[PDB]
Formats: C-alpha cells, sequence, structure tokens
C-alpha cells in the first residue's frame, strides 16, 4: 500500500490528549495545510474541571502564534519555534497495519502509518487515515515508546468556511509576550 | 437519544493505552457477554522494546484470570478481584455527544456516553459505540478527570468463531499461584 495524500484544507473538532496534563481537551480546529496555519477553538462540555477557554492562531509562515482568552478578549504573542508539519502521510512513511472502526453498512476502514527502521523498529509519530479518502483520525506522538500527546478528529468537513477566523483581534496589536493560564481563580 | 444495545458477543482486536506506563499494546480479543468470559492474546507488533507475550483468559463467572506465556505455555492461575462489567452501554448513562469519523463520503457516525451527571459534571467511565449498529469503538476509564486506561477497538466480527479460545491449556492445571513480568 503506498501513502494517499491528505486534504490539505479542512475544520471540524479535535480531542487532545496531552501526558502534560493526564487530560483530555476539546476544541474546534481549522487546518489551513495551503497556508501552513492553524485555529484551535476550545470547547467545553462538563463545566468541571474549572479552566479557561482559548483561542489559538497559529501562522507558521509569520514565526508567530496567538492565543485568545474567548470572553474578555486578551492576547498574548508568542514565538514559533517549531518547524511547520503538517497532517499528512510524509512519503517515507512504513505501513503499521489496516483496520476496520465498526461493522456491516456503517464501516470505516483506516491505515496506521508511522516512522520506523526495520532493522530495530520502534514509531514515533503514528497516523491514522482512512482508506478511500485520506481523511486524518488520529495522530500520535511517542518519546521512548510512551505518548506524549495524541489528537482524534472529528465531524470533517473540506476547506476553510471563513478564512477570517485566522485574522486575530485587534487586542492582539498590542499583545503580551507569554502564555495566560487556564486555570480557573 | 437513547443507548443502543451493543452486542454481546464478538471478536476482534484492539490497542490499549495505560497511563501508568504511557505505552499502547495491541491484542486481540474475543468478548463473551453472555457467558462473562474475556480472552485477549497479546500481538507483537514489533521488537522495540523486547517484552514477553500472554495470553489472558478471564473466566469471571469462575472468579478467576489465567496468564499464559505464548512462547511456552507456563500458566498462573489468578483470582479476579474486578466484578463483570460488560461492553455495552448502561441503561442510565449519559449522553454526551455524537460526531463523525472519517469524512464526507466516508464517514462513520459515533456516540460518546458516559456514567457522568448533569449536576456535578464528573466521570470514570466514557464509551464511543456507533449509532447505527452499536459497535464498540473505544473506552476510557479516568479518576479525577484523567486518563488511567483507554482502549481501541475494531475488526469486529460478531459471534465466536471457537469457543475453545475461553478453554485454558492444561498447564493451568498445575498453575502457579504468582505472576510472570514481562522483560
Amino acid at each position: 500500500p503506498r501513502p494517499c495524500q491528505a486534504p490539505q484544507q479542512w475544520e471540524g473538532r479535535q480531542v487532545m490528549y496531552q501526558q502534560s496534563s493526564g487530560r483530555n481537551s476539546r476544541a474546534l480546529l481549522s487546518y489551513d495545510g495551503l497556508n501552513q496555519r492553524v485555529r484551535v477553538l476550545d470547547e467545553r462540555k462538563a463545566l468541571i474541571p474549572c479552566k479557561r477557554l482559548f483561542e489559538y492562531i497559529l501562522l507558521y509562515k509569520d514565526g508567530v502564534m496567538f492565543q485568545i482568552d474567548q470572553a474578555t478578549k486578551q492576547c498574548s504573542k508568542m514565538t514559533l519555534t517549531q518547524p511547520w508539519d503538517p497532517l499528512d502521510i510524509p512519503q517515507n512513511s512504513t505501513f503499521e497495519d489496516q483496520y476496520s472502526i465498526g461493522g456491516p453498512q456503517e464501516q470505516i476502514t483506516v491505515q496506521e502509518w508511522s516512522d520506523r527502521k526495520s532493522a530495530r523498529s520502534y514509531e514515533t509519530w503514528i497516523g491514522i487515515y482512512t482508506v478511500k479518502d485520506c481523511y486524518p483520525v488520529q495522530e500520535t506522538f511517542t518519546i521512548n515508546y510512551s505518548v506524549i500527546l495524541s489528537t482524534r478528529f472529528f465531524d470533517i468537513q473540506l476547506g476553510i468556511k471563513d478564512p477570517s477566523v485566522f485574522t486575530p483581534p485587534s487586542t492582539c496589536q498590542m499583545a503580551q509576550l507569554e502564555k495566560m493560564s487556564e486555570d480557573c481563580s
């Protein structure tokens, strides 16, 4: 099996697990592969634990990220140290397995890909994409075999419906220069 | 939305994350909800790192787990602290959400349920099950909102092809009382 080409612009929702917190966080996502930008709007279901809701606009072209309190519109601007890393399967990945989620009438077939050298082979980005359309399902990053971060994607709809979602608000002009906490006060 | 009725007998494969270790492990699974028995055969994926493969047979109606070394069939026999908890949606669970996995023209709709409640929004179990079929997709157990374990399921086939998979090997007749590590 060769790697499919993932769509480069879409919007839906995600659930991100982070080792650093032990927790799952939900958000709306806007992924612009064409423009090497991303926007993440934190979503809440349960009111507890108590946390502040943020909006993130990442603009790898301009080497900057903005983080915006969804309520009060406060804005802190920060550097982009990390290099652009798209949601597609890199051409040299290793095919790991293929499986079916669900059952007859409904099911979906996905493939799992990693970066892993047969001669002492282990996997450090692990991507799950659907077979027919190449939609991203899941992305996991591993250090020394242990999960650091894993994101599930869903409710994917193609394209960016309104690119203004990547336009920071006025409040970012005089933006602060360090990350605002999520902790309830 | 009310809770769908998940099939009580099937076999497939799974991938289980554990917060304790931070790692995922693979296995085949045979789930027999009717007879309260589960069989787990650890699947190897790759060396790196090096760990030994067991098979687990869980016979809840007899209060015991067997752990079997796949390379040697050495058996240890372990009392189950566990009480039986089936892979279904408890009638009284809370509806959390419905969403689509995949994308247009290659999509599957699922529902997320928990034992969380409206007034003091707090969980221990969170299942993901398909809307149409009620197949299991994913289970997470959390404490104080933190992930303890999370299992993803796939290649589900209804029924049990060979119920002798639930029958311990004869070596479990002279079982050890104590457990085997992997290294």
